[PDB]
Parts: structure tokens; C-alpha cells; sequence
């Protein structure tokens, strides 16, 4: 290796986010981190460990975003750290992610596809 630029996480922004995040026959698994928070601070390295996994993936491509730094009504976070699993859709729609939020886990909720259980509101 000579000199890179590619990355193991996509960085989103709140200037092409949906451009990026929101793409259609891709599965974009978002991150809302925040620069503060602590318990984000600990999901900084998991979040990339994870990224790098699935940075050359065919349909599964892994980003982050700094909703403190960027903020689009797509999506409303209220609490950090806020992960958000975008499924191939034309549309905005997005999942919520009710795993265990661990490098490991992120797996399991992707490889499935972003198929989680109707919760109770």
C-alpha cells in the first residue's frame, strides 16, 4: 500500500446525507454519534470495526453521521448514540435498530436485512 484515501465508515453529512444514506437497491446502515456524548465515544471504534466489514459489500454499506453537527428533518434524533438501518427504498423509509448495538450484532441485523420484530409503542 502506497496512499490510500478509501475509508472503513462512510461519512455522511447533513449537506448530501439523504444523497448518500438514502440510496435506492442499497442498504445504507446510518449512525447517529455524537461528539460528546460518552456512551457515543465508545461506539466510535465498534462503528468503524463494523464499516470496514461491510466498506466493499454489494448492497450493505455502512455510514456515520454527526446529528450535533448536521441535522436534516429525515430523520429526527432525540438521543445518542441513534442508529438508523435505511432498506433499499426509492423513499425515505427508515428502521429502527433494536439489536444489541454490537460490532457482532450490527451483523446479525443486516445479513438478515433489516427485518425486525413489530415492538410496542
Amino acid at each position: 500500500g502506497s496512499s490510500g484515501s478509501s475509508g472503513p465508515v462512510k461519512v455522511l453529512v447533513g449537506k448530501n446525507f439523504e444523497d448518500v444514506a438514502f440510496d435506492e437497491k442499497k442498504n445504507v446502515f446510518v449512525e447517529f454519534y455524537a461528539p460528546w456524548c460518552g456512551h457515543c465515544k465508545q461506539l466510535a471504534p465498534i462503528w468503524d470495526k463494523l464499516g470496514e466489514t461491510y466498506k466493499d459489500h454489494e448492497n450493505i454499506v455502512i455510514a456515520k453521521m454527526d446529528s450535533t453537527a448536521n441535522e436534516v428533518e429525515a430523520v429526527k434524533v432525540h438521543s445518542f448514540p441513534t442508529l438508523k438501518f435505511f432498506p433499499a427504498s426509492a423513499d425515505r423509509t427508515v428502521i429502527d435498530y433494536n439489536g444489541e448495538r454490537t460490532l457482532d450484532g450490527f451483523k446479525k441485523f443486516l445479513e438478515s436485512g433489516g427485518q425486525s420484530g413489530p415492538s410496542s409503542g
